[PDB]
């Protein structure tokens, strides 16, 4: 296959699937690479272990485990991470490793890479006033309950909203007022993440869901731009069997961006068709499904998925990890 796996070691749930998930985001991988831990305490640092896992992915022959990862930010009991989400993970992780990346050399690879901008709006039926307020998002968080597809879910997501009622919008001097709230999209970042919301307040939905190989956007965008159309690439899927309480879960990543998928399950990697990471995984009437998407902007599918080489990881950090692996094996 060319990859390595990771060790099973503990309900650590949607960990692995996301850690080989970034660790294919080439690009991403190059400025985690470069960060100055030189003097961190491993015990602590989050940035550290992070190069760790990476390094060891792209090094060794064997599972890699992520003892000193868990243990750095702090999720290192029995259920700790049964009380998370994965977009709280990689919001932990990747916030945790932007405050590093703050004046150096990478700061803003993870924004560039990962952000979009929304704008979210109020506005009021019979009184002229409205509310324009422009948001970031680093993922979508998209309604799966009663949804075909992922078209469905973007329509609903920038559906409009009615105030009225017992609910309606405190105008200001306008007094109570009814009102229209949505949002809408002004930017898609290069790499997308979408988490697809099948696990709710504390139940597991496994209806049938339908995504796409390829994701055309533009038409939820406020103002599209030829030259770089929204057209997207699906580059990973990570996949839970089971109902809420337990399961095991997958990620199937093509990691070039070109069709050829592999599935990661844990420490097992191998080839799939492509049937087997797409459609295979949109649920229904069994309970393997997809709960998170990753896709790549096609314009920026070359440069996201640039070739990493040992010549991309400086030779200080090279020199710390060995130090590492020479004082555990004894």
């Amino acid at each position: 296959t060319g990859y390595v796996g990771l060790k099973n070691q503990g309900a650590t749930c949607y960990m692995n699937s996301l850690l080989q998930t970034l660790f294919f985001t080439n690009q991403l991988r190059k400025a985690v690479y470069m960060m100055p831990t030189e003097g961190d305490d491993s015990s602590k640092s989050v940035p550290l272990a992070l190069q760790r896992v990476f390094y060891e992915l792209q090094h060794s022959d064997k599972p890699v485990g992520t003892k000193k990862l868990t243990k750095s930010f702090g999720w290192e009991t029995l259920d700790s991470f049964m009380q998370h989400d994965v977009q709280e993970l990689c919001r932990k992780l990747l916030d945790n490793v932007e405050n590093k990346m703050k004046g150096t050399c990478v700061e803003g690879t993870i924004p560039k890479l990962f952000r979009g901008k929304m704008v979210s709006y109020i506005q009021c039926k019979e009184v002229d006033y409205r509310s324009d307020r422009r948001e970031d998002y680093y993922d979508i968080q998209l309604s799966i309950k009663g949804k075909k597809n992922i078209f469905e879910s973007f329509v609903d997501y920038v559906a409009v909203e009615q105030l009225d009622g017992d609910n309606k919008y405190d105008a200001g001097e306008h007094g109570l007022q009814e009102a229209e709230k949505g949002v809408k999209f002004l930017t898609l970042p290069p790499v997308l993440h979408l988490q697809l919301m099948r696990f709710m307040y504390n139940i597991k939905i496994n209806d049938r869901f339908e995504f796409p190989e390829q994701l055309p956007l533009d038409e939820f965008l406020q103002k599209t731009d030829p030259k770089d159309p929204a057209n997207y690439i699906l580059h990973a899927v990570l996949v839970h069997s089971g109902d809420n309480h337990g399961g095991h879960y997958v990620v199937y990543l093509n990691p070039k961006g070109d069709g050829k998928w592999c599935k990661f399950d844990d420490d097992v990697v191998s080839r799939c068709t492509k049937e087997e990471a797409i459609e295979h995984n949109y649920g229904g009437h069994h309970c393997t499904n997809a709960y998170m998407l990753v896709y790549i902007r096609e314009s920026k599918l070359s440069e996201v998925l640039q070739a990493v080489t040992d010549h991309d990881i400086p030779q200080q950090l090279v020199e710390r990890l060995q130090e590492e692996k020479r004082i555990e094996a004894q």
